[PDB]
């Protein structure tokens, strides 16, 4: 019932494998969330950008209470009438062959490493099991044993018993290094994120990711784009690759692929790469079940009839723009694109990030620091310029009251 | 004669693989250093690390013009007087077995890397030619192929060619990335450097060299330091490793080694270790010649005897005491060990720290940015507290004149 | 002080890579030698042609006295007053554009490479890291991991790690083979040696260096000649490639280019080559230092004034002439230009080439096999006939003793 008591109910029932900020949200609608005791707060972290749609978008929400009286999962053992109509849906909509349809977004991943190996041995003809992909510092796409292998974080893969074979690290942002990994015919992908998020909303340089579709393209690797966090409107585009109208192999879609009302991801490319796993080779209980497919067809449409996209890209000029005012000696960098953008906190004797969200959320914004001194700034792309405004107000006085 | 003619005629004869400070020196002693219009200034980059001793210590002077009356070079097909002497000298010194004489740094290297995969072979069994060394990020060590193959700069290894192969990189300052890397058991060697010069003065968290030495150990790699650069002084102590109290397994010596009056390199190791590399199996032309092995003794000895090593302890400290009083907004960060230190240049519209280079070339002070924004402090070791005090002026007027 | 002693510390104290003929010499002038007993010998090795000029040329050693009083060195980092004087003087000499300074041999040897590979890609249009450089079997330059993949001796590459990728090797003297490899539009350049040192002096047909010139002109192929221990009037011209009046792409100079004081070498070609090498791309910390420059453009005036190149060129007519005369039971072949010779010692049950070079330094001459059974005879080009003759007596007798 009470805040502490819930903080308490979970230290004591739950693993504590999460610090998360002390607060205790029951409701959330739109771009607002309402704690136990009532207060409500403005959501500027969209549950790491899986409600770009906002909290409870009544048209998804719809779509999930009239799909729960027919039928909610078959399993693929059998045909479901939903996920065609999805399928067909979401590959016009990105312009590729196929869809895998999956539940997290690790297990996105998951299958792209699978594609890019099963293709690299089928297709590019590399020697049985020493195909490599090649993945970018500071990446993040998962807990799974694999996804920790790939990363270059310490509080990921530290203390995880022995790691995947096969996985190559390069820095990101740095098409040298790139072209210089692809000297090795055993590489089979390259998979990156247009724009790391959890890293700390590090945006590459313009011409980076047509540098590595360039790349890619001329030594015959698969270039996986994540755009798990990044797609879907949230940087101002379908997919934030858009900027540069650079069309990946394989794209990873999660997230807000469901506006947050259920685990639905998805991985996208054409016949020549996604048939190479045959029936019986791949798959998921969960996976393409006629709910998931609902509900990801609604928040879909979401995004389109309501021009998030339009809307993410110009508000995220105003935010820059704005959070660009404070203080040098206070915030030492302000990046990002569409909605999904970040602010450096130069951490000193007394101040830090978690300080400055824990006090941004008693002036009414949620947020969490990524990395110690960078705090993301993502409110859900249905926000209002006012509501914007208002928003910014208050991270202006928060800051400024240090 | 000119300075203009100076840059005019190397610009015309001399390959274009610099672009140095216009500046044309044509004398130096101690710490000064005067250019063809009889300008003198202070020497605060101490020629990488070179010229430790100062400009044409009187001691290396003489040891190099008395030598070269009797012999300078016979050859290694040949023995001569001089050699074992330095030998001698030299392990008990810094307390090896032996020593491995080369001339220039890259060639101590590559003679490390050599001496890592021989023993990987020969002694660690490791099967012929899968054997590994690691590097560690922002690593420089020379210019050779090898060199460059484990550098993630791309401005020394874009364009030149297929890489060397077995050359494995992780981040510096990274224990837990080091313990990840040494689970394969091919690994033979891991080289760093204590601090890490031209990736700008990057010095590791305390407890780091401990944990390399650990780590190294309990996997039976060796630990190969560079001390190309932070040994002899320069740091503070003997070598920059004594500051953990850390024996690697092979130390890499050159630049100071000579005081500047000749190329000498050494690689000092065990002879576990030193005596797998078989006579004929690897050598130099003017390794261990007689008049470098002269001023390499006199060299050692002005260190020795002028407590050079204390000196620089002492005022580094009051350097980087003082650099730090200088307004954030302009120096965002002040680091470094002994007289190896560097400061963070807020680049911005205006100013860098060529423009800060350049001005101060103009109030008598020498000094060249590593990485754009990042400038070197590091004067001869023989400088004094109060031309230590006055250059320390030289740069904040400099600094606060933007 | 005692020969034996100095045996006995060396290897108490230094790595055995090498098995040195015992002498222990301590001071040397012009073709001389001393050892630490007062024995005079004739040197007949000249540092494998790095004094060529004479032991402590008094010439030489004076250039390095003056300058050491002055500067020796800044760093590349700044500008020097004598590094262009030499710039200018060196190209001139040989006619070439420009000329990259650096220390010893092998780095010259690593910058052709360097500038070979650099060039193919963004001059000749090669795909980044597929250019190849061909070397001749036999071939020595070095001891780098680049240097020894090049290699077709054991005793140089075996045991030492993976092999540089991109090094083709062809037979030595073998238009047809070089043509052959020629046909790979990937190939940057072709390294040649005039005359192969360390193989055992061979010497190619004549014509070799004209069809090479042709072949390689003819295929958009660097010729890079490594004239590192053949120029300089060693064989009789101040390149071997005189002989044929070919102009090579790249010419690698080193050794003799101090007369043996200080190592410095030099890589001399065209701008359209050189300038291939952005600044920050390419550099070393001695190379083209002041004190480097002032002995190497006295050992250049000293090889001009004193007329040593047809000295060397009328003498070792006379020195193999007599070499021939012979028993073929002993000697099987004598070949060589200029000073650069060697005999081919019929290794039987009981003599060897060791054992010959044994007696011959019992009889006062100092020389060393380069592979078992073949003898090296380079004796400084400051040699007068009547000198010449003794030695060869001394020669004869030695030969005639078994
Ligand atoms: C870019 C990217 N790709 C894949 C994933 C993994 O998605 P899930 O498996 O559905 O979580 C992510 C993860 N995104 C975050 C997850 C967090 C969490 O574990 O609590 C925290 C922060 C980001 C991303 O980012
Ligand atoms: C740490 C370290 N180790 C080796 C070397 C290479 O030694 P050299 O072959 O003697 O140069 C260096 C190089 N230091 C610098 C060299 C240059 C240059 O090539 O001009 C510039 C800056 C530093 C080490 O730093
Ligand atoms: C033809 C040639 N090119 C380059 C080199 C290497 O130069 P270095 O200055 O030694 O780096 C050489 C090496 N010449 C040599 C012959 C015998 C023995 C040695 C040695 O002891 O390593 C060197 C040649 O020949």
């Amino acid at each position: 019932p009470t805040s502490d008591d819930i903080f308490e109910r979970e230290y004591k029932y739950g693993a504590h494998n999460y610090h998360p900020l002390p607060v205790a949200l029951e409701r959330g609608k739109g771009i607002y969330l309402w704690d136990v005791e009532g207060r409500k707060y403005f959501d500027f972290l969209s549950s790491y950008s899986a409600v770009n749609q906002g909290h409870c978008h009544p048209k998804i929400v719809n779509a999930l209470k009239s799909q729960v009286d027919k039928l909610t999962l078959t399993s693929r053992a059998f045909y479901n009438n939903v996920l065609g109509e999805y399928e067909e849906y979401i590959t016009k909509l990105f312009n590729y062959h196929k869809v895998l349809p999956m539940n997290t977004g690790v297990e996105a991943g998951e299958t792209a490493c699978k594609l890019a190996r099963k293709w690299g041995y089928t297709v590019k003809g590399i020697q049985k099991y020493k195909a490599k992909i090649v993945f970018a510092a500071g990446n993040f796409w998962g807990r799974t044993l694999s996804a920790i292998s790939s990363s270059t974080d310490p509080t990921s893969y530290d203390g995880f018993g022995p790691f995947m074979p096969g996985f190559d690290i390069i820095p990101y942002n740095d098409l040298p290094a790139l072209e210089r990994a692809l000297q090795d015919p055993n590489v089979a992908a390259f998979m990156v994120e247009p724009i790391q998020g959890e890293a700390g909303v590090v945006v590459p340089d313009p011409g980076y990711l047509m540098g590595v579709r360039e790349l890619c393209t001329r030594h015959q690797v698969l270039f996986i784009a994540d755009e798990i966090q990044t797609g879907l409107a949230r940087t101002g585009r379908w997919l934030a690759v858009d900027y540069e109208n650079v069309r990946p192999d394989i794209v990873l879609l999660g997230k807000a692929l469901s506006g947050g009302l259920y685990p639905v991801s998805a991985v996208l490319c054409d016949d020549d790469i996604m048939l190479t796993i045959k029936p019986g080779e791949h798959g998921s209980t969960y996976g393409g079940n006629p709910l998931g497919c609902r509900v990801a067809i609604a928040a879909l449409e979401v995004l389109e009839e309501e021009n998030l996209a339009e809307n993410a890209d110009k508000l995220g000029i105003i935010l820059r723009n704005e959070l660009m005012k404070l203080p040098s000696d206070v915030v030492t960098a302000v990046r990002g694109k569409g909605l999904l953008n970040a602010i450096v906190i130069k951490e000193t004797k007394d101040w830090d990030a978690w300080k400055v969200c824990l006090r941004l959320r008693d002036n009414g914004l949620l947020a969490k620091p990524t990395h110690g001194d960078i705090i993301r700034f993502a409110p859900p792309l249905v926000i209002k310029e006012d509501e914007l405004r208002e928003s910014i107000e208050i991270i202006n006085k928060t800051i400024l009251s240090f």
